[PDB]
């Protein structure tokens, strides 16, 4: 039931990117929200946590974005040219490991769906860096999987999870940061529940492996 | 008129700290927000530009905050200290130059009140550090100036400010991101004219000598 521990920072995670798995997509956006667990030691859309640390980040793929994934996310690679906007690189990966490193640990990243997209993805991401190491020391976790357990104890999309337990529709479907504050939302629902759910199954971010790149 | 030629990414910021200046403040919580001009060439409150970038942290300040400053902020030392979080050090400095160096260059900080506050805030928490090296790149405005140019062309604070422009309060006045968020509205009013006065306005980082701290 404590495998490793609890987990002290829980890490509202998501990526956009260029296409789906089988495309080999290139990350365009990431959102990481870090929120100690003291703010869910514990209707309506609750309010975030006043002590939060936040970073969203847009970046170049090196590749188009297929046409849906530009509606999805309002992205496309001409447009994020056009802003500047600099390839997934050391810089990015040395960055990610900052802002980890502001949070005490064990460091558990939350994402929807993330065992089959956000996680393998960033992953694939640090591998053609050879910086895997940059999240080797973090755990990790899929919502989808603790949100069914929690409801059981219908779709789990996260719109899905969100309409059914606060009677709205999330607002900011399409930014990363809007995705993860969602999400925060639906964790806040029964957050000491979700805490005992996530420190029986958090999952060392080694054990993921890259959508694609080297293993 | 171009003393450093165009800047290319205007970083709002805003920083939250103990107490006023002559109590030798530090930090307990930033917000950078970067935008590529791009974003700022071309009432009611305008929606803030897809692309962006975003950094907000809190941090711990290693002294008691003034009750007045806790009444501002919502942040205390013992909050602070209760969600696990960090002095201000070398990896809050790396983590500040690597987000920088996602952003193409000149880069120009913009804040309000930055030349009594923020910018010297800032140095001299790098300063202590021995790290001033971090923001040395960069270049910086103070937008009460700006604003008071851009009108003239009265409270000159941020609310006033927002108030005459848009006619309702900013929200979310108690977080560095939302004064952030605030401060961008105001700067997308007359973008174009903005962005000329910080072109000429525009002033390198290193010359912002620390609140405290080693000169």
């Amino acid at each position: 039931t404590l495998p490793h521990g609890h987990m002290q920072t829980l890490i509202f995670f998501d990526m956009e990117a260029t296409g789906l798995p089988f495309s080999q997509p290139k990350v365009t956006e990431l959102c990481l929200l870090a929120v100690h667990r003291c703010a869910l030691e514990s209707p309506t859309v609750p309010p975030p946590p006043r002590v939060v640390d936040k970073l969203s980040l847009c970046v170049a793929p090196g590749k188009a974005c297929s046409p849906a994934a530009s509606e999805i996310t309002g992205l496309s690679t001409a447009v994020l040219a056009a802003h500047g906007r600099q390839c997934f690189d050391d810089n990015l990966a040395n960055l990610l490991l900052a802002f980890l490193r502001r949070q005490p640990q064990p460091w558990c990243l939350v994402a929807h769906n993330g065992d089959r997209y956000d996680f393998p993805l960033l992953q694939a991401e640090l591998a053609m860096l050879g910086l895997t190491s940059a999240l080797d020391g973090a755990f990790c976790v899929d919502s989808i999987t603790a949100l069914k357990a929690l409801e059981r104890a219908k779709s789990y999309s996260l719109g899905s999870i969100y309409t059914r337990l606060y009677g709205q529709s999330p607002p900011d479907s399409h930014t990363a940061e809007g995705d993860v504050l969602a999400l925060l939302s639906i964790c806040q629902w029964r957050p000491q529940a979700l805490l005992r759910w996530v420190d029986a199954h958090a999952r060392p971010f080694g054990t993921i492996r890259p959508m694609y790149g080297v293993t």
